[PDB]
Parts: structure tokens; sequence; C-alpha cells
């Protein structure tokens, strides 16, 4: 049908956004902490502590498959990356502190990201 169309140029206008964003995220990550998936070789115990992980090479594979219908998924993934480094690392490490600057400039571009979603109306 010509609706169902019409939803399928919407998603794939909301995955253009997003992957403006997703870049636009993973600049704020110049050290590749969250690159790729925690390393089960080098940190064994990790899916013990961790019932969730999450990567920005993950969200990308779901990203390109158009797996994300709407903002808010996509902010679901990115918040488990710096949720999962916060508890797993302690407060001192180089990975927590990633963490906490790229959840205080992301927030920045999210912000403008969910303004362009609304006015556009991509979801
Ligand atoms: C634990 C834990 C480890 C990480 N990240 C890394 O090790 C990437 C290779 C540098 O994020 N959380
Ligand atoms: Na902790």
């Amino acid at each position: 049908s010509m609706e169902q169309v019409a939803m399928e140029l919407r998603l794939t206008e909301l995955t253009r956004l997003l992957r403006s964003v997703l870049d636009q995220l993973q600049d704020k990550d110049p050290a590749r902490i969250f690159a790729q998936p925690v390393s089960l070789k080098e940190v064994p115990d990790y899916l013990d502590h961790i019932k969730h992980p999450m990567d920005f090479a993950t969200m990308r594979k779901r990203l390109e498959a158009q797996g994300y219908k709407n903002l808010h998924e996509f902010e679901e993934d990115f918040d488990l990356i710096i949720d999962n480094c916060m508890k797993y690392n302690a407060r001192d490490t180089v990975f927590y502190r990633a963490a906490v600057r790229l959840r205080d400039q992301g927030g920045v571009v999210l912000r403008q990201a969910r303004r362009e979603v609304d006015s556009i109306g991509l979801e």
C-alpha cells in the first residue's frame, strides 16, 4: 500500500538522522572505550555483572537494519552504554570518567535531536 511506503520513508529518514546523531555521539568517545562490545576475554565475569551489554558497533548494526523505530529506542541503547560502564567500573577509573564525559557532551546532541525528530515528524 501507499501508506506502508510512506511509513517506510519516515523510518528511512529517521535512520538517516540517527546515523548523524550516532556519529556525533561517538566523536565524544575519542578513546574508543565504547566502540566495541566489552571483551569477555579481557573481562571474563562481565555478564555476571551486566545483564544487557551495549556498545557503538552493536548500535550501528541495529541502525543500518533500520531497527530503531523512534528516538526513545535509540536513547535507551545509548543510556545502556553509559549506565553499564558506571556500574562495572569505579569512579576513579578512566572508564567511568569517559562515560561521565560522554553522557554530559551527548546530552547536548540528543536535546537538539529530539527537536528535529518532533519538528520534522519522524516517528
Ligand atoms: C569494563 C569496561 C571496559 C570497557 N572498555 C574497554 O575496555 C575498551 C577497550 C577500551 O568498558 N567497560
Ligand atoms: Na560500581
